[PDB]
């Protein structure tokens, strides 16, 4: 009931994409062990075969069908139904989507920036750290 | 005025506190350097008199007033006034404040749940990679 609300939520925020980075890392991991050994391109089809079987393997451990149920429980346990309705109402919005798509880049744009400002303080700190040592 | 919307936004999302880890952290390596040498208990003052220095050192580089400006710009850059009205309408709500408090634990729990389920495929994948060498 609200569980069909928690579904909605997980669809809407594209929770199933959460594994994308790991699938892709296991693709690379194979490409690695291919480029590592003899690399005859005429044998790309062997890289492709082992890159397909890993997928099925991963779908097995952490496929979205394996994950979803556990995720729903987490949201129901934590949000009321009315509470989920509004998250859906928000995340259905045009603004819902813009946000859902920018926020990453846009907190990684502030992090990446606050990290870069920090840089003008690491030496003067090192100096204060050497100055304490003297006493 | 778009600007007082973004301002309001950052306040609501407590983006000012993003730096908390970076202050405590430096004040965490000093305690560590005040004890990388002989660690007395009447010389507590010298650690503290040198921690007031590395505080205003960061305030020069990563003080709030040193990000806020360059920060509000980004949000107004990437959102219209009306949209900030609505983020603000959201994060003002009691649901906004809750979310803004659970999401970390909550995103961290789902990763913890998936990675667990991941393990159940490290070997099955190991075997695959191996089987690709025997080729
Ligand atoms: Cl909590």
């Amino acid at each position: 009931d609200s569980a069909s609300q928690a579904e909605q939520f997980l669809k809407l925020v594209h929770a199933d994409k959460l594994t994308v980075p790991v699938y892709a890392q296991v693709q690379q991991m194979l490409a690695q062990r291919f480029a590592q050994a003899k690399a005859p391109e005429s044998k790309k089809a062997v890289l492709e075969r082992y890159q397909a079987k890993a997928n099925a393997e991963l779908d097995r451990a952490i496929g979205w069908d394996k994950i979803k149920p556990e995720l729903i429980k987490l949201y129901t346990t934590n949000f009321t139904e009315s509470e989920l309705k509004d998250l859906n109402a928000f995340y259905q919005s045009p603004l819902g989507k813009k946000v859902l798509e920018k926020m990453p880049r846009l907190t990684a744009e502030s992090a990446q920036l606050t990290q870069a400002k920090l840089q003008g303080a690491v030496e003067p700190v090192n100096k204060l750290m050497a100055d304490m040592d003297k006493e």
